[PDB]
């Protein structure tokens, strides 16, 4: 099993996911805390990639997403990967690998958001699906 060095995006946007799954309480960390907050700034990559795809703004309903979690009580101080979360993860490496990087980056979780039943068809209603995401990404690279 490859460890690949990350990003140090890709391991703040992990950490501002921790964050927000302790500020809500929930008992895991999922897919969906991750998708709101690579669309929590407005120039953000995934906000980018939206933008450019005249996509709905799914802010608002990714957050809506968050709040339908269940607040637990009490909450675990540490909240883990569920297994949606592990499914995106390993998703995200695959890309990683698919495209010959070296480090894992924001790209490769956007890439991988799709994995997610929940967060993808808030992304597929939006018009950003996961087609149309893996597009525009390669023309932003360029």
């Amino acid at each position: 099993t490859q460890q690949p060095e990350w990003t140090q995006a890709a391991s703040d946007l992990m950490a501002r996911t921790a964050a927000l799954a302790r500020k809500k309480a929930n008992g895991y960390l999922d897919p969906v805390h991750l998708a709101y907050v690579m669309f929590e700034d407005e120039n953000s990559l995934a906000s980018r990639v939206v933008r450019k795809l005249g996509a709905a703004s799914v802010k608002d309903g990714l957050e809506a997403r968050v709040d339908a979690i269940p607040t637990q009580m009490p909450a675990p101080t540490q909240p883990r990967p569920n297994s949606d979360m592990m499914r995106v993860m390993n998703t995200a490496e695959q890309e990683r690998v698919a495209l010959g990087d070296t480090l894992m980056a924001a790209d490769h979780f956007l890439l991988a958001l799709h994995e997610s039943k929940e967060v993808g068809r808030i992304l597929d209603a939006a018009g950003a699906g996961k087609k149309a995401i893996r597009t525009t990404l390669l023309e932003m690279r360029k």
